[PDB]
């Protein structure tokens, strides 16, 4: 099983935006670009870079940073604000090859395939309250099972996504694997799981639905946990085999 660190940039820095809400915005003291090398040197293969400043703002005020991070994309995943094929082009001339992307593979499914035929790997972040869908509209996010939604972006050539419950990280709450679980096995596509991954017995119980699924849980996204030092990178990596 995969543990994902994941660091959050916003206007050049390291933050947390406690369960996506803005101006309930952290900032950490930590160089993004030394933890990202720490992080490799102490032997993560995969590490959460989301872009905050795009996702939220349309800025490009990391940009730079990520620059820099492209020392080390070939073990980044990134996200924010990939809503076009031109930028999505600019990543991946930098390195960037797992990309996170959203509300474009929405508006235009075809996105995906635009993705493939530039060696990106197009990871969709499926983002859940109470278990539903967090889809702008009503019905929608009322009606529209997750697992319905991944089958329909099967037919797209969609193999892996994110799955973050929003409202969990940021605090003591466990992530539901129980959901997590039913996605992975039901709709058959490799997910990491997010959003209250909280403690040990998180990983403990990600391990056993990573085995009960046959891997189709890839693994975890530490974020909250991972930059504050509950998890400490010790923790992480005895639950990475």
């Amino acid at each position: 099983m995969l543990v994902v660190p994941a660091i959050d940039l916003f206007r050049g820095k390291v933050a947390r935006m406690i369960k996506g809400r803005k101006e309930n915005t952290i900032f950490y003291e930590k160089d993004p670009v030394e933890l990202v090398e720490k992080l490799i040197e102490e032997g993560f293969t995969l590490i959460h870079v989301v872009d905050l400043s795009n996702a939220i703002e349309n800025s490009g005020e990391n940009l730079p940073v990520l620059e820099k991070l492209s020392e080390f994309a070939e073990h980044i995943q990134i996200g924010g604000g990939i809503r076009s094929l031109d930028y999505a082009e600019k990543l991946r001339k930098l390195g960037y090859r797992r990309q996170i992307v959203s509300s474009k593979v929405l508006e235009d499914p075809s996105f995906l395939k635009s993705l493939r035929e530039i060696d990106v790997e197009p990871v969709f972040s499926l983002v859940t309250r109470g278990g539903r869908v967090a889809f702008k509209g009503w019905l929608a996010e009322e009606e529209i099972d997750p697992v319905s939604l991944l089958k329909r972006l099967k037919e797209y050539g969609l193999e892996e996504i994110v799955h973050t419950e929003i409202e969990k990280d940021g605090t003591l709450q466990e992530h539901d694997f129980s959901l997590t679980k039913k996605i992975a096995i039901e709709a058959e596509v490799k997910v990491l799981a997010a959003g209250g991954i909280s403690s040990e017995n998180s990983l403990k119980t990600a391990q056993k639905v990573h085995t009960e699924t046959n891997g189709l849980l890839k693994g975890v996204i530490v974020g909250r946990a991972f930059l504050e030092g509950i998890l400490t990178v010790e923790v992480m990596k005895r639950y990475a085999r």
